[PDB]
């Protein structure tokens, strides 16, 4: 259908979009930004980060969210700013959290990256009632961990290795039978960044320099494609009243200054309506 850039926002990198409280929350991880889009009114507010922020989910029975700032997990609220919650990595390493996701048991799941883009060094990491547990390991850049509506398979990516993973998750938050289930043949430089799941089981995935976001099915194939005026997408969400309005993120980081002026909704938010509806989003448990 018709794409809108409903947000000419010229963000450097926009992510972490989630659907929360009848609006779209977001980030800018470079300019270290929190967003919120209303779209039945178009107000936007915008909150500042101490530190590059790059995702964000709800928390069960608690105001404000839980946050991935490059220092650790913080909870944050506009009213009283960041507290840290836990430090999950050593910071020598100079790693950044970067793409969440909240399982339907109220786990977060996040992934580390490299914040130079370089070393394997990134992981990914179930956080939950019971603790932090690293899950997988030496992943330059991690990127988005989401789970099937059934709850029994978990995907993740390794963006540089332009590949997505698919594991069986256990009931016990443990990972195993772990698959390619996509690797992107669409381009020298198209990589997959941020996926969701929709309501259907299938996958979304937003395409860095692939203008736009590729839908394929349980079993790996490529059902529809959404351009965008825009080279790198960064990931979608569904939202909307019955969560049939997909909106993306994207990006202007790693693009030219010429290629900015031939995309200037580059770092803009958009969003299209889908026959499809997403998931529901899911709440932290906390404690
Ligand atoms: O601009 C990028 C910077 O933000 C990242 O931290 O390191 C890689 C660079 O390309
Ligand atoms: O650093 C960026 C990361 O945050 C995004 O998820 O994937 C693209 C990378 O350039
Ligand atoms: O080769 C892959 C194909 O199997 C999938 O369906 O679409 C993505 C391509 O990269
Ligand atoms: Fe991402």
């Amino acid at each position: 259908a018709q794409v809108t850039c409903v947000w000419d926002l010229k963000a450097t990198l926009g992510e972490g979009p989630i659907w929360h409280g009848d609006t779209l929350w977001f980030v800018d991880i470079k300019q270290r930004k929190i967003h919120n889009y209303h779209p039945a009114t178009g107000e936007r507010f915008s909150f500042d980060a101490p530190d590059q922020v790059t995702f964000l989910a709800p928390i069960v029975g608690a105001t404000g969210f839980v946050v991935g700032l490059k220092t650790g997990i913080h909870r944050f609220h506009p009213a009283t700013g960041f507290s840290l919650l836990l430090e999950v990595e050593d910071a020598a390493l100079n790693n950044r959290p970067n793409d969440a996701t909240v399982d339907a048991q109220g786990r977060l799941w996040f992934g580390t990256m490299h914040d130079g883009e370089e070393n394997n060094s990134g992981s990914l990491y179930r956080m939950d009632l019971t603790g932090v547990a690293r899950m997988d390991r030496d992943i330059c850049i991690t990127n988005g961990p989401c789970v099937s509506p059934d709850g029994k398979t978990f995907y993740h990516t390794d963006t540089l290795e332009k590949t997505i993973y698919a594991f069986d998750l256990a009931e016990d938050g443990l990972l195993s039978n772990k698959r390619v289930f996509v690797q992107f043949a669409l381009g020298d430089d198209v990589y997959p960044d941020g996926s969701v799941v929709d309501s259907e089981g299938y996958l979304w995935t937003a395409l860095w320099g692939g203008f736009g976001a590729v839908r394929f099915s349980p079993q790996g194939d490529a059902v529809t494609r959404i351009e965008l005026p825009a080279p790198n997408v960064t990931k979608p969400c569904f939202g909307g009243p019955d969560l049939k309005t997909l909106y993306f993120t994207t990006a202007r980081k790693g693009l030219s200054d010429e290629t900015l002026a031939q995309y200037p909704l580059a770092g803009g938010v958009f969003a299209v309506p889908v026959d499809v509806a997403g998931q529901p989003q899911h709440e932290v448990r906390l404690v």
